[PDB]
């Protein structure tokens, strides 16, 4: 029991999810928020509800109504749900340069104006788009400067505090970078709300990674595996769809490229189509994904594996038919004494507009704390604790510590 | 390719973009095509050269994809990339640099391919400038052609030095050039390109 544990009492009749939207103008001089709200218990007639967005102290805007969607088919719609839509004249725009927030209330009251319950969540105005070949991030284009990271705490192993999270983002701040990579799985809660407010782009991925299997494909193609795949692409989206941080949905890791994602891939189109879907398995560039996204590929040198080659990236993006831009989701693998020519990388990255890009290998060094004959630590890797089998220094790729002390 | 040089107006477009001269213009193309059409080694037609990017020449290239549809039509005015042709064919562009001149820059071959939208095959109408001591770099270019699929090759700039001969005091003959003729006003070696001496000798 690595996270958290809680008790959370509700109302009989609540809030049972919700959902932000916000759509622009041609120059973004104008957006609307959207909530679409959903509720569990007795219908009620008296039952409304409002959404109230606050700047500040300053409520920008507010909206009431009654539960009861527009008709959606031949049955008719939603009784419990209902949507508002606020205007929003000249928002202030979030990005991870200037993290422009707005709070979200969702009160659920009666209309004597008696409060059942309320709920609530940060705001972000952004608009994210592949248009033309180019990724866009509130019309312009983004160069992601970013860096993969694990939740790794060289005393607590996986275990996530809210100081190591902030020290973490400080760092990478100071250092540079824009963006994060949730290698390879969903983080504490707690990210992504720190990175909404200090500002950073994240890629929330999918706890998926079959790596082992023969071939990689093996259990992806197989649709017995189907709904437990499903289900951790799924609950992902409906918990985080809400935080302006996260940009980019990813399938998973190495675990090849199967029908399974096609499916998925599909299925997180359709239902938020506010943000890319990425996966990388199976060659970098298949159906499901919506930008290319290797990794190790080398700035101009081929790697033509049989089925899954990993061209040079200025080439691959000439390929015949390609037009998606590439961001690479691992490159520049930090172990021990490395980042060998980094700058080629960033040359080209400068150079070409598809290349936005990409995800350093990694943040920190998977090294944990063990202790001597005399109550002395020090830095163990794999197989130090007896564990087999075992990779030894390949937990080891981070560009700071453990501790969070650089590597130069 | 087209007779149709308009190289020193300026712009270089002032009579391509102009209707008047789409006439004159016009013969030029569709005489070339009624004539030559059948021989089976013409595999592509040039509306001309460096003679900007006018209206005109988006016409004639839709003539002629009209009458003779066997064949892709190819200019490299206004930018190598215009909608008068069906493939990006720069002169002098290089391989990795990129000479970003305003309106018609010359980006570096393999970045060109991958600029937004670009989906057309790229092959230079004249590339490598074979005057005097020249030729260094030439294998970069023939190794991007090997890598990248869509970078299918070029036209060297030129075959023959356009050298001609004059005679001495002593009825011996030597290889004359620009401004040799007390011509006026001229661009002495700019005539020596070749490959080969104007005998057919070549350079190394």
């Amino acid at each position: 029991i690595f996270r958290d544990v809680s008790l959370l009492h509700k109302p009989t009749t609540q809030i049972s999810d919700f959902h932000v939207a916000t759509r622009f103008n041609d120059d973004f001089s104008r957006a609307v928020l959207e909530a679409e709200v959903q509720m569990c218990g007795e219908l009620r007639d008296y039952l409304r509800v409002t959404v109230s967005l606050w700047q500040g102290e300053t409520q920008v805007a507010s909206g009431t109504a009654p539960f009861g969607g527009e008709i959606i088919d031949e049955r008719g719609g939603y009784a419990d749900r209902v949507t508002l839509r606020l205007n929003v004249e000249n928002p202030k725009l979030w990005s991870a340069e200037i993290p422009n927030l707005y709070r979200a209330v969702v009160e659920l009251h009666t209309a004597d104006g008696t409060l059942i319950e309320a709920e609530a969540c940060d705001v972000g105005f952004r608009e994210v788009r592949i248009e033309n070949g180019l990724l866009l991030l509130n019309g312009k284009p983004l160069l992601i400067r970013g860096v993969n990271r694990h939740e790794h705490h060289p005393l607590h192993g996986q275990v996530m505090d809210e100081q190591t999270m902030v020290q973490d983002i400080l760092l990478m701040k100071q250092n540079n970078f824009n963006a994060v990579r949730c290698s390879h799985y969903p983080n504490h809660p707690l990210w992504y709300t720190l990175c909404d407010r200090y500002g950073l782009y994240v890629v929330d991925e999918a706890n998926i990674e079959t790596h082992g299997m023969v071939p990689m494909n093996r259990l992806t193609d197989d649709p017995r595996w189907l709904p437990a795949m499903s289900e951790r692409v799924t609950r992902m989206v409906q918990r985080d769809r809400n935080h302006p941080s996260v940009i980019i949905w990813s399938l998973g890791n190495e675990s090849g490229h199967g029908a399974n994602h096609d499916a998925l891939y599909r299925w997180i189109k359709s239902v938020d189509p506010s943000r890319p879907v990425q996966y990388e398995g199976g060659g970098a560039d298949t159906t499901a994904t919506d930008i290319i996204c290797p990794m190790y590929a080398r700035v101009d040198e081929d790697q033509p594996f049989p089925a899954v080659p990993k061209w040079s990236i200025k080439k691959w993006l000439s390929l015949p038919g390609e037009t998606r831009p590439l961001i690479l989701c691992e490159y520049a693998h930090a172990m021990g004494n490395s980042l060998g020519g980094f700058a080629k990388y960033w040359q080209a990255f400068r150079q070409y507009p598809r290349l936005q890009g990409g995800f350093v290998w990694d943040w920190v060094d998977q090294s944990l704390i063990k202790y001597d004959e005399n109550g002395n630590p020090w830095s163990a890797y794999g197989g130090d604790f007896g564990d087999t089998p075992n990779d030894r220094q390949f937990c080891m790729n981070g560009l700071v510590f453990a501790d969070r002390t650089p590597h130069p």
